[PDB]
């Protein structure tokens, strides 16, 4: 089945984070593609991918990058699709550089930004699912089940151990 | 003409920022409601608003707050709708507290976070529009017009 | 005996921190309950717990959370009891996100915030004890003994070792 | 009508912030004293104030300071009473220095810390009130009225 | 008199900062062009500008932007010319977002980053001049004069 | 011989840092005492130590603390002697809390602050030595020798190894 | 009446801060010189100043600078005298850049660092005085008077 | 062949970072010298090195330092050559101190600053190469080849592994 979400990331290194987005889309049965696109090393690839995303039938782009993280923003510059950004944790600044480079977009070109790291990747997939669920009742039901199970799995008290 | 986006904000003071979201939705002719809901002062109002949002026909919630900014996250806790969060600039820490308290949601309950301040308010509206445009071709066309005009309007050189 | 302090936390993971609060209340012989309550995954549980805390005889709530840490603040929104907040250390931002999400409450709804991590948990228990000691002379004496022993246990000079 | 809360602050300049605590205690009719005590300029004054607080009948101390803000912590070192700390906004670092020097108390000597600035001053007073309300039913009722009015007073929508 | 340095900036508002680079290049009589190019609003303009820079005879690009400041980095992605980046002071975060989004380029695509604000704009021009001076002896002499006057002009003591 | 520098620290834990100050004073043959004094757990000890320091013949106090680091500042509040502060690296905030708590003293009560961690401890000893060398020619000569050897020990180029 | 403290600063603009050090030394009747020395614009002036300081009879150097603040550290590199550093508040980063570039000296070359801004300038003068007081009993007495008046002058309560 | 780039660093410790600059210049066949120069421990060496750099035929200086990182700026104060600065990652503050000490030069004396750590060192070499390539067609061709290979080496999708 044809992809409706594209997960893009700057590097193989970033996949340790972005694989969490990929897994969650698979769990919710959302067709997607998962690709490497570097804003700095493959800028013409990025332009083409973003320019053509909507005509290819994509509905949401999830983009992950670290450091001077320009991939999500430049993607948004070239597509009218919703673009969700995942800051990848960086070695020295622990993703603070990633976060600010993604979230602080000037008015006019949005990127919906999620938490630094694996939590953010998981939540980008879930936010993408929330978007798609607006027009897909089967998926809406899967997402409601996911959230109900999440709630039901929280115990009343902690386990005490050594 | 029932609302499809809800703009909610913690206080009247936040409206100096969130009015930019309200203005953009109006510009793109997206039916919406603009309300005050405080996570800390009106928590029952928040719970009811978020719980009933989907059945009332809302598709996106835009939530703005400053300081220990809990409104977007708590909204997302009660609805499966996409929730977009706008950090309002705070007096002392200039919205860094707002930003971290909104964006750093643990896995399972997302908030799509935009920039601190007026830029983020405008972008929350535009992100909401981009979501709605997936299903609404007339809106998609207006959004493409908006983006085309934004691009075309940038001057080539600065003025004295 | 019926609890007079409730220790609540967002997750089992948080208990590695919050167990220090639990231990100190036990040392000072303060009856308490220790529970998991997630602001984001069990919001209706949180509302109910906080709403009913005072009628159940609780006097102080100690709440610990990390990241976008909303549990202490939302608890305070629903109870007139004193709520003390413990920022749990987070992976990327080392509890700076936890700290700011808890301490920066707007005027009207307070959370008394303690240090990031285990120190904060211990001190939340001690601050809770200070509050209860205002009306409980036996406990006041135990707390004064605790503080006196603390002072007396500080040596005059350090040990030099390899 | 002997004081049950002590509001202390490092300097006259801090009163622009700590007056909000003073005002709230007066509003709730909580007997209190409002004083200047500097950890660095009047350390003996501080030691004596903190040492004698409990025997004078104080139940809570609210301490505000800015910069390398040591007043709350040093107060807590000398008394078993609950000490609440208000970080005063500083000129250069906007109270981030105040905040860290107050909140990061090592285990054994607590300070319950509130937000930077006027919000924190108000909340220190309200937290003091919530502590006193545990033992004082008339005050508990006034506090519940305060919170009910705060909640009810939030408008439903913003104004132009 | 074809330009050998390109000063580009994200918006008209950035010119309040980047005019200091423009002024310095004029002072040193370095032929240049001063343009607006937005990474986010005019990405195709940016790609074309950067792609063609070397063949048009540019030797250095000075790029200024604020916020999520992507203009310098994306320019460097499309050209082998040296790209110098000026973080423009932003409203909320005072250019800390600008700084990190420009300087933290991963290995393979460099941007030489200067200070936040007007100091950085001036220094980008001077760094461009120091690069051009390697090949242009008349310019090298003017640059040495500039530096000599800067050094000699510092007073020995302050004024009341 | 009677001490002319006092090295004080909040805890045994802090000695892993402050031992570097102790070692350097010993290397430069400066008599000193090395003590534990906690601002928060032994406040009366601190008051007495600082109050009496000058009459005891101390010339400089080096104080090290971490977290909400109040020891150097409260020492300075009670003595007219020069007080030098060493921020001890803290677990979560890596000494940023220590640094700001020490260096940001209001005008009127100074603390000369050195770098976070072991570098700061070493430099507090060296700054203390610089102060004492103003009136002690033998020590001035030892300090000049120390600085000359430091300079002479810097090689011209690095070693390349795996 | 030859100077025993040297106050040096990077620029005329820094004097708005460093004048507070100058004023305090005058108040305590400590002979001093107040000069501009720029690490970046007058590096040879700096090297000569620091190299000759001890033989000219200076006992303490107070050095103030902002931004990438190198003046105190480079002074300490050339003299065995105690060097005290005052971070001057910078426009964008409010002296956080000043602070880190001064305080974070690696082991072997110390700078005693004071607070950002005017507080630090005053405290650098007072720390210099406390150093000189070790050898000068008349000055020690004036310093004790200064501290006694500072302590005694703190009011007991704030004013409306 | 005579050096046209000088790589200088404050310490042997810094070479773990700066060796990446050295390697890249060697890969692009740019003659260079690699030296230790400490701003704080060998200030007269720094003055001389910077003063004489241009007359010796150097075209670019790459300077790396950590902490209170003054080496690049003081080098720039003494030479009209382009000076590129590499912030070395520091223990407590993870190079934030290094970064601000290097990049925040006042107008009049520039340092072109690169990323914290090894990325920055590599990019300082590449920026130096970009500068030299303006007047050296052989090198310009090597640099274009380097960038083309970089682009061509980016795969289209990530590898999934345990
Ligand atoms: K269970
Ligand atoms: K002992
Ligand atoms: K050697
Ligand atoms: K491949």
């Amino acid at each position: 089945s044809a992809p409706v979400v594209g997960i893009i990331m700057g590097s193989q290194s970033d996949f340790e984070t972005m694989r969490h987005a990929d897994a969650l889309l698979t769990e919710l049965e959302i067709p997607h593609e998962t690709l490497i696109v570097s804003a700095h090393r493959t800028p013409d690839r990025l332009a083409d991918y973003a320019r053509t995303a909507a005509e290819r039938g994509l509905n949401v782009i999830i983009a992950g990058a670290g450091g001077a993280a320009h991939l999500p923003g430049m993607c948004a510059a070239w597509t009218r699709l919703p673009v969700l950004g995942v800051p990848v944790e960086s070695r020295a600044l622990k993703g603070m550089d990633s976060l600010l480079s993604i979230v602080q977009m000037p008015g006019g070109v949005p990127v919906g930004t999620l938490a630094i790291g694996a939590s953010g990747a998981k939540n980008a997939a879930l936010l993408a699912a929330s978007i798609l669920a607006l027009y897909n009742p089967a998926l809406a039901a899967r997402l409601e089940t996911f959230r109900a199970l999440q709630t039901a799995s929280v115990p009343n008290s902690p386990i005490t151990e050594d």
